[PDB]
RNA sequence: UUCCUCGUGGCCCAAUGGUCACGGCGUCUGGCUCGAACCAGAAGAUUCCAGGUUCAAGUCCUGGCGGGGAAG
């Protein structure tokens, strides 16, 4: 046997144990293929179990360091001195065509792959399963249902709604890629007194006609108008007679049965639903079912009020029922679950919504997708299932993320995100006609414009954690230079020119291109970075980070773009601009497939 | 007042507990006779403070300070 057999005894290879063997996926994953070579080579050189071993390899902070490196005190072997093992491992380490280099360093040993070894795998693979390179089967037949946005119809889809959606849209497409069916659903806050407020102030202010002109900028004028109301008289005119009461009474009106209300309210909520598929759409968004508030029953709501007292979770006060969750958790409190007149409270609509929703789907794992500001809330959400005794509550997560600052109606700072997303294509249009020459060549400047826009938009704000806040800016969604969303259209739009730029070659030749003449240290690193996506992907599903990813996007644009200054793929032999059109061609494929995951959409001219 | 969370270069920000902290912006020097929305090079750090756990801390623990959030 030889090496195309090692690879073959190393695909099939579970040196991992049945827990971490679950992560080893050798046939699409090159850095896994290596974590199992070195781990076999290197237990037969310490004697220490492979499985051992595995989990103790790491991935490095920069490609100068090597492609994986162990600590070796993480190997806790007893009395032994970590910078002499690792000497005497690495000058007995057997290189042959997998690694270039072993190299020990302090109480490390590095791993340096053979670039050719990796460019002969991965670009056939990534020229070959294109938009599935990153993907890996880390799931058996499961369901999950993500819920994400879920904003109230009833006040404005601001910039800090953006949020709340593109992170749910992209763990959803990331659940997608590593096997999972995945549910995507709106639950629309579209039942309770602020609808009523908007109600109760389309009489005050609304007018019929208008509406039709522009229903959003009528309506938006209701709502800034009908708050000052409610600003202005704080305290002053009687519940019954003021506007926040008389608002409370529409919804009453509504949870009532008042068929006159119930009328004006879907005649909204149809409305509302369309205008927001198109939003959602636009951001490359497509929901399952667009549940909400009023998709719960009381049937729902109080049959699960009875199971909180078939556990004895509650207590009574004062005629309102209530759950004091000190007992599992001193932070978690006291939460009223309904009240004296009987009106169950969102608690109680939350466990009613997921019961339901259990029984529906039988999902294997629920993902709520929520603001930091709901953290409390969410855990004893959380809690109350696990009180209930329901299997499945060990199967819910609250994914957080920090509040864009700067938005708000009665500071007038509020901007509506339809309109972010349109002035940022508009000024992302003009710097497209800049360069006439290019811009004579695309079929749809608006279009393209807008898709620029919106990878601009996006990423500014998947480029750091979740949890992190910010403050709204406009330069943030404008700017093209350094880091951007642009940035990296750019580099996918400038692969793709150099491919048109030589038609003579074609991908079918490019998969068996002479990959060794890809030799120079700007083709290693790209293609080293090229290996990574794989992992990239796992790692992006434990971290549930949109920036898990985007980090990514950039080395690898960036090594692109350093190439891209020293490899040229025109005016060369047929063999060498063939074997760059692949390094290139794989390239683009990768941030094709990762800009897809994030949500936004490549553009082949801009 | 109680709880949570963040604090990294002038500004934004990354990091599996694993070595001498990743990038962008600003700024300095260069490069337009397959896309310069770019590239090459330079300077800028003790990762908020006092300690602690650990072979190893930006990362874990306690407390302080500051911003944000939540509860009362």
């Amino acid at each position: 046997a030889s090496t195309a057999n090692m690879i073959s005894q190393l695909k099939k290879l579970s040196i991992a144990e049945p827990a971490v063997a679950k992560d080893s996926h050798p046939d699409v994953n090159i850095v896994d293929l290596m974590r199992n070579y070195i781990s076999q080579e290197l237990s037969k050189i310490s004697g220490v179990d492979s499985s051992l071993i595995f989990p103790a390899l790491e991935w490095t902070n920069t490609m100068e360091r090597g492609d994986l490196l162990i600590p070796i005190p993480r190997l806790r072997i007893k009395g032994a001195n970590p910078k002499d093992l690792a000497v005497q491992w690495a000058e007995k380490f057997p290189c042959g065509d997998f690694l270039e280099k072993v190299e020990a360093n302090g109480p490390f040993i590095q791993f340096f792959f053979n670039p050719q070894f990796l460019a002969k795998l991965v670009i056939p693979d990534i020229l070959t399963r294109k938009e599935d390179y990153g993907s890996c089967k880390l799931v058996e037949n499961k369901k999950v249902i993500i819920e994400f946005s879920s904003p109230n119809i009833a006040k404005p889809f601001h910039a800090g709604h953006l949020r709340s959606t593109i992170i749910g849209g992209f763990l959803a497409n990331l659940y997608e890629k590593l096997g999972w069916e995945v549910i995507r659903m709106n639950y629309l806050g579209d039942w309770g007194k602020q609808f009523g407020l908007l109600a109760v102030g389309f009489e005050r202010y609304g007018n019929e006609e208008a509406l039709v002109k522009d229903p959003i900028h009528h309506l938006f004028d209701v709502y800034v108008r009908i708050n000052k109301d409610i600003e202005e008289e704080g305290d002053s005119i009687p519940l019954e007679q003021s506007t926040n009461g008389k608002a409370r009474e529409y919804f009453k009106r509504m949870e009532d049965g008042d068929e006159e209300a119930l009328k004006i309210w879907k005649r909204f909520r149809e409305f509302s639903i369309e205008k927001y598929i198109d939003t959602y759409a636009r951001l490359n968004i497509k929901y399952d079912v667009y549940s909400g508030e009023s998709q719960v029953s009381k049937e729902s709501m109080l049959k699960a009020i009875d199971l909180f007292k078939e556990k004895g979770l509650t207590h009574e006060d004062k005629g309102a029922v209530l759950i004091d969750l000190t007992k599992f958790n001193k932070k978690l409190g006291k939460a009223i679950v309904q009240k004296s007149d009987g009106t169950t409270l969102y608690l109680t609509r939350d466990v009613g919504a997921a019961m339901d929703r259990y029984e529906k789907y039988h999902f294997d794992k629920m993902i709520y997708v929520i603001a930091s500001q709901q953290d409390l809330h969410a855990a004893q959400f959380f809690e109350i299932l696990k009180q209930m005794g329901f299997e499945w509550a060990k199967d819910l997560q609250h994914v957080n993320f920090g509040m864009v600052q700067g938005m708000s109606t009665r500071k007038g700072t509020v901007v509506f995100l339809d309109n972010i997303l349109e002035e940022t294509k508009e000024k992302m249009h003009e710097v497209m006609k800049k360069n006439e020459n290019k811009y004579a060549q695309i079929e749809h400047p608006e279009e393209v414009a807008d898709l620029v826009g919106i990878s601009a938009v996006m990423i500014q704000d998947m480029q750091g954690k979740r949890i992190n806040n910010y403050e709204f800016k406009w330069e943030r969604m404008l700017s093209f230079e350094g880091d951007t969303g642009p940035y990296l259209q750019y580099a996918h739009s400038r692969l793709r020119s150099v491919e048109r730029n030589a038609s003579g070659i074609t991908q079918e030749k490019w998969i068996n291109a002479d990959f060794s003449l890809l030799k120079e240290p700007a083709a290693k690193l790209l293609i080293r970075l090229l290996g990574q996506y794989p992992d990239v992907l796992r790692n992006a599903i434990k971290t549930h980070e949109p920036t898990t990813v985007v980090t990514y996007l950039f080395k690898l644009t960036h090594q692109v773009s350093s190439c891209y200054d020293v490899l040229w793929v025109a005016g060369q032999t047929e063999e060498l601009a063939t074997a760059r059109l692949a390094l290139y061609g794989a390239a683009r494929q990768v941030l094709y497939n990762g800009m897809r995951l994030l949500g936004l959409t490549p553009v082949e001219r801009m």
